[PDB]
């Protein structure tokens, strides 16, 4: 449940985000769609990212909460 | 089931204790749970983030709980 | 629930379009994708080789590409 | 969980000492309070809650007869 | 589903084309793939030794194969 | 289905293993016991060892094959 109306939240509004990989790596960019495995994340161009290597998403602003 | 961990995140949850939060990688997380789900903890300071359960190893409550 | 991960894998199969593989590791693959099923990818170069999706990070292809 | 049950028991009733190595090379010790399907309730200093995906190895401190 | 994985790994059985497999941690193995199921492969050489598929990144064949 | 007749070979035959987990770490020792989700390796202390953190099982010595 919980996942869902949260990057829901993020895509609609644009919220830009930063992502924490389980390897440490850090992505910037905003959420563009999204399903149930993966997340589109936009800037230069999308990159596919797969949910079981991220650790934390963390808007750069506060948002409406589920 | 999940017998231990809903009820352990629960009181967490409920009575606001402050938590830290180790993720796989080494990195440490603080803050209060907001909520929860069967994949990630909403984890709250000024902005709330959204922790995927699978890349937690521990997590370690400021005080003591007790079921 | 492949709504995304499907179409798009997809679109970069039928274009050919190059891609970076970012492993968990750090190690970066390049090359096209040739197929792709629940689990692996193979990925074309020099050799065919078979990546498993749970090693992978994120997909990058090397230009833009539109759903 | 024929085997990984009753061991995890074991260890809780007869309160023996463990070392639980965690998958990125981290040695936690303490006592088994408690587990589920999913977590291990690690008592000692303070309580934490262990999640079995991050563990690799569970040494106790003394062997145990099943 | 299983339907690129399975045919694949079967070929390279069935031919017996020396294999490198790349473990997450960043170790390359090699051998001849004796066997397989849905968690493991069976990799031959000196002693035939048991991987678990969770634990591999890559497998890349010596030479390239017909699907 | 191959896991287990091959896990039952060397635990009845107690041949000594080499266990390597998916930090690189070597565990050496006999299997004495194992169920779907971890391995009861034996020597010192036992100690249980998650499946999930193991990258390869190899056998000091080759063995009969499912």
């Amino acid at each position: 449940s919980l996942q869902d109306p949260y990057l829901n939240t993020l895509r609609k509004e644009r919220v830009p985000v930063s992502i924490y990989l389980v390897n440490g790596i850090k992505l910037q960019g905003q959420i563009e769609s999204f399903d149930q495995f993966v997340i589109l994340l936009k800037n230069t161009v999308s990159q596919m990212v797969y949910k079981h290597a991220i650790s934390t998403v963390v808007p750069s602003r506060p948002v409406r909460l589920p």
